[PDB]
């Protein structure tokens, strides 16, 4: 849809007025998107719901050496966004790793859905203050 971003503001502005007029909506959104429309990180173990396999392989990188990748990694990933598929860098090492986790959840959480984030959080603040 050409004017998705502009939907997804709608709906948080739909979402806003449901919390301005205090009336329940059916939504059940994910802790991540909360987490997004309240300004809070998400954490990795939000990852095993939304993509298990890339889940594993931050558990596989949490607890174990680097040596067990057995060819190396850097903070840079494939993202599809869009149906356009990027390598985007994310900003690897022992100390690295620690944020590798967070910033690739980050990336991999947000970077598809960037700018359909920043309309329903244009809605959601345009009537229920951020802070």
């Amino acid at each position: 849809n050409p004017n998705h971003l502009s939907y997804f503001k709608f709906v948080g502005r739909i979402v806003a007025k449901a919390v301005y007029d205090n009336r329940l909506l059916e939504c059940y959104f994910t802790r991540s998107f909360y987490k997004h429309i309240l300004g809070k990180s998400v954490r990795y173990t939000d990852m095993e719901s939304e993509d298990y396999h890339f889940y594993q392989g931050l558990v596989y990188l949490l607890e174990n050496d680097v040596s067990t990748l057995g060819y190396d990694l850097t903070f840079s990933t494939e993202v599809q966004e869009f149906g356009v598929c990027e390598v985007r860098d994310l900003k690897v090492t022992e100390e690295n790793k620690k944020e590798y986790v967070h910033l690739v959840c980050q990336m991999r959480m947000t970077g598809a859905i960037r700018k359909q984030l920043a309309a329903f959080l244009e809605g959601f603040y345009e009537i229920i203050p951020k802070r």
